[PDB]
C-alpha cells in the first residue's frame, strides 16, 4: 500500500544518497542486474508516488532487492 510505498521509496532514496548513487548510478546498476530504467528519473517518480500503485508494487521489491545487492 501507499503507506509502505511512501516511506519505503523516501528511505531507498536517503540511502541512494548515503551510497553517493547520484546522476543514475542506481540506474545504472539496475541496467546490468534488471534493465536500463531509474536513470534518476524513476526514482524521483517513486518518491512522487507518480506511478499509482500498479508499477509501484513491483518496483518496490526490485529495489529491495537492489538494495540487498548494492551492485
Amino acid at each position: 500500500d501507499l503507506e509502505e510505498l511512501e516511506q519505503f521509496a523516501k528511505t531507498f532514496k536517503q540511502r541512494r544518497i548515503k551510497l553517493g548513487f547520484t546522476q543514475g548510478d542506481v540506474g545504472l546498476a539496475m541496467g546490468k542486474l534488471y534493465g536500463n530504467d531509474f536513470s534518476q528519473t524513476t526514482i524521483s517518480r517513486f518518491e512522487a508516488l507518480n506511478l499509482s500503485f500498479k508499477n509501484m508494487c513491483k518496483l518496490k521489491p526490485l529495489l529491495e532487492k537492489w538494495l540487498n545487492d548494492a551492485e
